[PDB]
């Protein structure tokens, strides 16, 4: 029987994680920074109904604190990340601590002498940031070669610059201590995330994927300003994305980094699908009418290459249940 | 050397997969019902200046005509379909001469005893229409185990109802003749088809992929129908298509039969790129405006899975070079 940590228990996608390596027979080890906080980890207690689940106290801040929980296990999803924010020195504040505080898991990772792979949950954020093939006005696909412009965000400091820059460092720098250290490391990159999860606190990519139904001003731009880059948006269900990590751990010859993402609909296509499955909500699918633009997409092929399967493969089954996890959640008002 | 043959090389997909065989080094035998027809097969000619390519007479109606053609071939390509028109009697002008002319060339490949595999060209006509998923409002990702439904199409017969039943019965047809004689078949099922090609009288798909710059109504008929059924069309580069054929060809393990696709519009994601990119056609993409439907799209994974990579993958790559082969036709005035 093998062991995994999950890092960030009280997240969204950890809290999914969790459940699954649960229900594949694995002993689980996951961290929150405050484990008497029986509000937020409320989950972790029926989870261990699942199979066993250990709870730790740790922080990406606090060098070491992660010694107890990587320790003993086969494989460690590094899966915690801060939340962005606009900070006067983002250097500082922002991109030094993502890497530090990866690295710092990194090293209770060698420290526990045990772990096969370490799998690092990024973000497309860390691929798609291209000054060329974005502005250029033609289409591109984009597969795991691509890694955003740090020089060109560093220059020009658009806003939120600072979470692409962070990404992109924290895994260059995760990928050259693994290397230096004799250690596996797999990064995944996911694009919006969809559906249920045990979490009870969970927000994240919830409050945007249901914008368009709870009206949430900063999800809808935060859905126009993708597709008015990309000319679409891209999507995978948090299911299959917890299947890929694990499908990501378990074979011998997965190598380097995945791009994670199932359908990618325009923003008229999606409000149309809403709108009709979900009227309540009065959605109006022509708020998202919109020229066509050159798309710019994420390729899916390199997972599928290697013989891993989505699950949630219309626009329907991606939002097969998300709709009453926000209701649940109090992001949608019924 | 190996040799490969190909039939209905005059044709517009087998024009192109002669090319690709004479550039990859094979040696290559190709049929065509009048090889003294300059005016459909001056392109031979020009072809044979690329390697070994020999011409042969052969008609599908014609039991045992192929025999000469696929003596000592290694690989046979079944490309060469009979073209389909309204019949009083589709049943015995289009549906079992389809079947017998497929029977026909495959027993010419039993008789060479030399064939290590037939490649058969279909099309996504034999995948696509199943009434059970069309009339129900939600969306589907077809893939190779879906049939076009031959009993409900003899029973209402809608137009072109049996070109889908010809696809559909050469194909079964073909399958058990070829398993009762321990021969290997391999099926590919292209959607839509764009790109030059050698074939100097090709029409085809040629007249579809463009009916937006010539303005032909039965090729926007076609646009349109495929459209309102599966909420956009889909769409691959012939050099894509014939590369695949000789990956199906040339790969041991590959079985069975494989949708080949590459990127799926709609109409007026479409017309929009044609206008931006050739506005002397004076498309209008708002002649393409239509609601969001549900999507019933093809299945992408099967080659991809086993190892094939396309190489024309943006909207604009598919149609590269499609608009001055149309242009070299006539197909376009200008
Ligand atoms: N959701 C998506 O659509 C999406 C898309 C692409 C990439 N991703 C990436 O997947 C990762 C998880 O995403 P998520 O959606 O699950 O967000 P999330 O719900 O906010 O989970 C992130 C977790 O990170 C923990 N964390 C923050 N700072 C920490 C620290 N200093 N020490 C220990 N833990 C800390 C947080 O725990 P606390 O409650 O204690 O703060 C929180 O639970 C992220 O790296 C994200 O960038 C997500
Ligand atoms: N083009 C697309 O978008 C598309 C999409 C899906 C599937 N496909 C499949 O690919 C196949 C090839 O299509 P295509 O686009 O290349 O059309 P095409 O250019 O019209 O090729 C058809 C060839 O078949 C020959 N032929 C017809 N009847 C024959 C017979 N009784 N005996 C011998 N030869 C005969 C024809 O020779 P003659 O000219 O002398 O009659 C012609 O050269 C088709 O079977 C199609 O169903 C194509
Ligand atoms: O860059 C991003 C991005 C993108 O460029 C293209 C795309 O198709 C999807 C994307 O999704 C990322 C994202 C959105 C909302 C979240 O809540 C989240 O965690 C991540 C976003 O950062
Ligand atoms: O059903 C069809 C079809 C479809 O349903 C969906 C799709 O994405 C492409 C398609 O293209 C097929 C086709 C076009 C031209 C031909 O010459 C031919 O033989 C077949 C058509 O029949």
């Amino acid at each position: 029987m093998k062991t995994a940590c999950v890092t960030g228990g009280s997240g969204y996608i950890g809290s999914a994680l969790i459940k699954l390596l649960l229900e594949k027979g694995y002993a689980v080890k996951t961290t929150v920074r405050n484990p008497d906080d029986m509000e937020k980890n409320s989950h972790l207690k029926d989870l261990q109904k699942l199979g066993p689940l250990t709870v730790f106290r740790a922080d990406m801040d606090e060098e070491g604190s992660f010694d107890d929980a990587v320790a003993g296990c086969d494989y460690v999803f590094l899966v915690a990340a801060p939340l962005h924010f606009e900070a006067q020195d983002p250097e500082k504040e922002q991109i030094e601590p993502a890497i530090q505080g990866t690295l710092n898991t990194m090293r209770s990772c060698v420290k526990a002498g045990t772990v096969r792979r370490v799998i690092l949950t990024s973000s497309v954020a860390a691929v798609y940031f291209r000054p060329d093939l974005l502005g250029d006005g033609h289409g591109h696909v984009l597969d795991e070669d691509s890694w955003s412009d740090v020089d060109f965000l560093r220059a020009h400091k658009p806003p939120t610059w600072s979470h692409c820059v962070s990404k992109v460092l924290l895994e260059k720098e995760a990928g050259r201590f693994a290397e230096e250290h004799g250690i596996s490391l797999v990064t995944i990159l996911p694009v919006i995330v969809v559906g249920a999860a045990p979490a009870p606190k969970a927000r994240s990519s919830i409050v945007d994927c249901l914008s368009m139904l709870s009206g949430d001003e900063a999800g809808l731009a935060m859905l126009r300003a993708i597709q008015k880059t990309s000319g679409e948006v891209q999507l995978v269900h948090v299911d299959d994305l917890c299947r890929a990590e694990l499908f990501l751990a378990e074979n011998a010859t997965a190598n380097g980094r995945y791009i994670c993402s199932r359908y990618h609909p325009t923003l008229v296509e999606l409000a149309t699908f809403l709108a009709q499955k979900y009227p309540q909500y009065g959605v109006k699918p022509t708020d998202f009418d919109d020229e066509e633009r050159p798309r710019v997409t994420m390729s899916l092929e390199k997972l599928i290459r290697e013989g891993f399967e989505y699950k949630h493969n219309t626009l329907e089954e991606i939002y097969d249940n998300v709709v009453e996890y926000g209701k649940a959640l109090g992001i949608l008002p019924y």
